[PDB]
């Protein structure tokens, strides 16, 4: 269905109400998946599990700005499997990006790029084979 990497515009950017909705299957001995929410060059959010991490699997999330990553994020919750179908929905929230994977709340990364209707294309990148990619308001 879609070649990876993929960019879904996000027209006038992100504001809250905004849920962004991806499937996909990740592939056999998968490395990584990323989700980067992006305002020109900077990332205001990037979401990257990664399946091999030192014998881990671990999201990571975090921004860059100005070419440089921040302090990052990690939780423990790793509901990704490889060669399985999979379902990201990102919720935007007023203090936050809200991430759920299939139908299971995962985790909260919250706003430090303010400027959410700059935040204009999402690139969907890794071992995946992409589906589907959209966007809605609730």
């Amino acid at each position: 269905m879609l070649i990876v990497p993929y960019n879904l515009p996000l027209p006038g950017g992100v504001v809250p109400r905004m849920l962004i909705t991806i499937l996909g299957t990740v592939k056999p001995n998968a490395n990584r998946i990323a989700l980067d929410f992006q305002r020109g060059n900077d990332v205001a959010f990037h979401f990257n599990p990664r399946f091999n991490e030192n014998n881990r699997r671990v999201i990571v999330c975090n921004t860059k700005l100005d070419n440089n990553w921040g302090r990052e994020e990690r939780q423990s919750v790793f509901p990704f499997e490889s060669g399985k179908p999979f379902k990201i929905q990102v919720l935007v929230e007023p203090d936050h990006f809200k991430v759920a994977v299939n139908d299971a709340h995962l985790l909260q990364y919250n706003h430090r790029v303010k400027k959410l209707n700059e935040i204009s294309k999402l690139g969907i990148s890794g071992d995946i084979d992409l589906t589907s990619a959209s966007y809605t308001m609730i």
